[PDB]
């Protein structure tokens, strides 16, 4: 069965340390950059309201066949394996909980995180079982608003919520402009509505950028991370073991479909760290830190790349 990687570092900054995100990330860097990813729990009283326009929030999630790589005799009428469905936030969550509770035959919050993890990686490599889920991924915060309150005049902000619209940990307030000469001669957060087994495969950010990720609410998001000093070793393991049909593809295109069990990387000398990102917690990925993961259940996340 799947062997869980060691836990990545978790930081619980004081109110004084929480005053500056870039300053705090710079101070934890000597440890966190050696693990690729880290988790940051804000102070207990720091609780931002959910500011998405929930009434009109509608989306068509992408279909994810967990064993699509392992399944590579073509199936009859391949390409039409799933009917397309549009959801609201409510109807997607009702579908999400029904799937997980039917799959494990128990209430969604009673399923151990270790069990969903072991089942996810078994299904990914299983040919005898075709599990298909949906992921509301890469939803632009410009469509229905950010999960954080923002002072843009498009939605009401209560006085007790103004501190969160101005907070440096509001992902809409992270610095995103990279310095360059072209910037003298010449990005918003993305949203992720997850369900059980919805996943994102191994990748690094464009320009080897940092990324910060916040889980607004819902069941945990399980992460795996690799430190940047082992980036070449992971890419070598990919070249050796990933499907040879995709071997010559550029990294940007390869990264779309590169799922790999973390135990395979660990067996080949790649250090891997895990964490369960719970509601209200941050996850920071450092430059060129390969990361991947899946969702334990119905949740809502927001992510953006930032510059230092
Ligand atoms: O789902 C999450 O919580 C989550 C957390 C952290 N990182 C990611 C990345 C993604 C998606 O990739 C978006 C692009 C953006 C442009 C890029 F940065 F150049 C590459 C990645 C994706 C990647 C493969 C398979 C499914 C999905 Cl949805 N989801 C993430
Ligand atoms: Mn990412």
């Amino acid at each position: 069965e799947f062997v869980p990687p060691p836990e990545c570092p978790v930081f619980e900054p004081s109110w004084e340390e929480f005053t500056d995100p870039l300053s705090f990330i710079g101070r934890i860097r000597p440890l966190a950059e050696k693990t690729g990813i880290c988790k940051i729990r804000p102070p207990k009283d720091w609780q931002p309201p959910f500011a998405c326009e929930v009434k009109s929030f509608r989306f068509t999630p992408r279909v994810q066949r967990l064993n699509e790589l392992e399944a590579m005799r073509p199936r009859e009428a391949f390409g039409f394996e799933q009917a397309v469905r549009e959801y609201t936030l409510q109807s997607f969550g009702e579908m999400a909980d029904n799937f997980k509770s039917d799959y494990f035959n128990m209430p969604v919050h009673m399923v151990p995180t270790e069990l969903v993890e072991k089942e996810f990686w078994r299904l990914v490599s299983s040919i005898e079982e075709d599990v298909i889920v949906e992921y509301g991924a890469d939803i632009s915060s410009k469509d229905f608003g950010s999960g954080f309150p923002v002072k843009d005049g498009r939605r009401k902000i209560l006085p007790e919520e103004e501190e969160y619209a101005l907070s440096g940990w509001n992902l809409n307030n992270m610095p995103v402009l990279e310095q360059s000469v072209l910037a003298h001669i010449n990005k918003v957060p993305w949203l992720y509505v997850g369900m059980c087994f919805s996943s994102f495969c191994w990748h690094i950010e464009d320009h080897w950028s940092y990324s910060i990720n916040y889980l607004h609410w819902g069941e945990p998001k399980t992460w795996y991370g690799v430190p940047s000093h082992a980036a070449e070793q992971l890419e070598e393991v990919m070249r050796e073991l990933a499907p040879e049909l995709f071997e010559s593809q550029p990294d940007l295109l390869h990264q779309l479909v590169t799922i790999m069990n973390p135990n395979v990387l660990m067996e080949h000398g790649v250090p891997v760290y895990r964490t369960n990102q719970c509601a209200g917690e941050f996850v920071v990925t450092f430059p060129r830190a390969y990361h991947s993961g899946f969702n334990q259940g119905y949740n809502f996340a927001e992510a953006v790349n930032f510059c230092t």
